[PDB]
């Protein structure tokens, strides 16, 4: 339970594998240890994958079955739509550039426009965390001229979610699709 530094992307791997060694996820802990790893660009280039026509999710461990840790590369105006997180938890942490997170209630089944709740600039080396009993959210690199990378763990592992209509609150199930894993570019 004593949690230290992470000195590279590596070390902070292995350390995760601990934390999530067992059944249960100390939330507190993880978001610490993330937040105090300091994003070295050489450590996750591998990883950075981006794409033209919106973000990319890029694998890099698959936690011994217990998480997916993934880079996620945003492009200048590259968005999510608003979305839940499957019954898992979901740690974001930015390791280049800043994302604008957008807070959304559940909807009610009536037939409305969903209306922000919050609204918060995530920046370099913060952590932020989410899961559905918080809400849904939206992220985005609003930036015209800084690409924006962020590190992201699902735990459980999860491969679909919802996406939501703003103007309606209206989901969709989608499938969560892998650029790359390991550094390998998975079309
Ligand atoms: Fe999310």
């Amino acid at each position: 339970t004593e949690l230290l530094k992470p000195r590279t992307l590596a070390d902070l791997i292995r350390i995760l594998h601990e934390l999530f060694a067992g059944d249960e996820v100390n939330v507190e802990e993880v978001q610490a240890v993330l937040e105090a790893y300091e994003s070295n660009p050489a450590e996750w280039a591998l990883y950075a994958k981006f794409d033209q026509y919106r973000y990319t999710r890029n694998l890099v461990d698959q936690g011994n079955g217990k998480f997916n840790l993934m880079i996620l590369c945003w492009g200048e105006g590259h968005g999510s739509s608003i979305h839940d997180h499957t019954d898992s938890h979901c740690f974001l942490k930015l390791l280049q550039g800043n994302l604008k997170e957008t807070l959304f209630d559940w909807p009610d089944k009536k037939s409305n426009e969903m209306i922000k709740k919050s609204e918060r600039t995530l920046r370099e080396n913060q952590c932020a965390y989410i899961n559905d009993s918080i809400g849904l959210h939206r992220v985005e690199n609003v930036s015209h001229t800084e690409p924006a990378v962020s590190l992201h763990l699902h735990s459980p592992p999860f491969d679909t979610c919802h996406a939501f209509d703003q103007r309606t609150g209206h989901k969709n199930k989608v499938t969560m699709t892998f650029h790359s894993k390991f550094g390998i570019r998975t079309p």
